């Protein structure tokens, strides 16, 4: 068993590994939630023993308890060759912010009078033991797993309100991730990955991570020397080319009633309705 | 559920401590009987607590953050209409945001460890806000009714990363135990107007800041109500809400940074005093902080 879940309504999940048909079986037998400090036991239990999933149940975070997420500029070669921009000497660091988290599947709520909001199809790097000043090469030994996630942007709040990226990266739902945990084991090497994204059925993202410039291991050893990552954070890797704010003759951005669909080899699929804004009242999301 | 106000704290080592709230001659007295831990939840049965009937804390143990489960810190950049004058920086239009990585969160007197090869470590005394109600869209004239309580914070920064590795600050932010916090969470009604509240740090005993939160440009309310169309703040989030004039970056004729050794001394009016002591970089190893 390596591909991990979180299944049922929100704040109300429970843990599940995912079979070879396809099925989401319930780990609650095994262990009480899908934590970090948890996945050795889960790894480790018989699925055939556990019950099959009635109801065809939402997913959610695939990971219990992510501390912070931390969030890469520019990373892929080709990207930075279509905005005809140089390459990185190092990575651009930003964080995301917590509660912009939401399952894979969830609405994409723009912020009120969004025009400029924009979609990032990512890899995503869940930690496993603690990284401090760790080196490249025993970086990836510290990954408990990978994911898939949607950077969602707002390019206005992001660059014309100040010269902080996060301001546009933070808002409720702009974070999808799942849906699943899948663990190094599965996943191989993580600079051979394919990576999509198409909004209303037209592709507009392609590319695949060998293309990165910092791969998954520079990047852990490089942020570790400014900010610790704990077990359970989340470490989003930047994007290939084909965001909207980079389509010619004009940019093209997200409005209501848009569709996006995105995958990563080895790491599923995930589909967000976007909405238009409305006051999303006392929600807790995540 | 009275209207005078508390002062909260968690005492004792790492990973160990215990709730407290501090009586009018500033001992400790101890809340376990009353709740387990210092949480936003437990705040309402922790107001109505009687504190002449709370044993006192013997010893002197350690502060610890005073409120447990921050989730996240959102920090402003210029707000301070003085520090805007002698930098000759212009008076923003809105406020600079930025996010302190969680990571850098510390006890209020615990050891502040100079990043790696840091000559460009510098100090920032701050008020922090503790959040007690969820703010989403929140208007100016609600948003101190979401306060939970104010605390004093140090936003320790390494100026070279945080200005000379790109453009983003936090990476010059977030390094381990460059937030400390504390010593106490002061709930609104013992802190009175948080815009009149006297500001200060010292090094080595030498003031280097001096300042009033009177001056702020943006005041907490109109913080919380424009970072909350952007980010929604949760109950025990931590809003840090800039600094007064003085930080080392701006001495003149040249700037003036942290080094091993030296002593960092803060404090805001009803909001107590923070010390902490300067060490060059070590690999921590294993250790959590927070
Ligand atoms: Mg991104
Ligand atoms: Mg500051």
């Amino acid at each position: 068993g390596s591909k991990f879940c979180r299944f049922g309504q929100r704040g109300q999940e429970k843990p599940g590994i995912i079979d070879a048909d396809g099925n989401i079986r319930d780990l609650s037998g095994v262990v009480p939630e899908l934590t970090i400090d948890a996945l050795a036991a889960a790894k480790g239990a018989d699925i055939a023993l556990l019950p099959l999933v009635e109801g065809e149940p939402r997913y959610g975070v695939p990971v219990k308890g992510i501390g912070k997420i931390v969030a890469i500029g520019l990373n892929y070669e080709d990207h930075a060759i279509e905005s005809n921009l140089p390459i990185p000497t190092e990575p651009m660091m930003f964080m995301k912010a917590l509660s912009s988290l939401n399952g894979p599947n969830d609405e994409v709520v723009l912020p009120k009078n969004s025009t400029h909001g924009d979609w990032e199809v990512e890899l995503g790097v869940v930690i496993g033991e603690t990284c401090r000043f760790v080196s490249e090469d025993e970086a990836l030994s510290k990954v408990a797993g990978y994911v898939l996630v949607n950077d969602v942007s707002e390019r206005f709040n992001q660059k014309q309100r100040g010269t902080q990226w996060s301001k546009g990266k933070g808002h409720d739902t702009f974070c999808p991730v799942g849906p699943w945990l899948v663990t190094p084991d599965e996943v191989g090497d993580p600079q051979d990955l394919d990576v999509h994204l198409d909004v209303n059925g037209e592709r507009m993202q392609t590319g695949n991570t060998k293309t990165m410039i910092f791969n998954v291991a520079q990047l852990i050893s490089y942020v570790s020397e400014y900010i610790t990552l704990y077990p359970g954070d989340l470490m989003i890797t930047g994007t290939p080319p084909g965001v909207g704010e980079g389509k010619k003759p004009q940019a093209i951005y997200l409005k209501a009633g848009d569709v996006m669909e995105l995958g990563i080899e080895k790491l599923g699929t995930q589909r967000q309705q976007v909405s238009e804004w409305r006051h999303l009242g006392d929600e807790v999301f995540g």
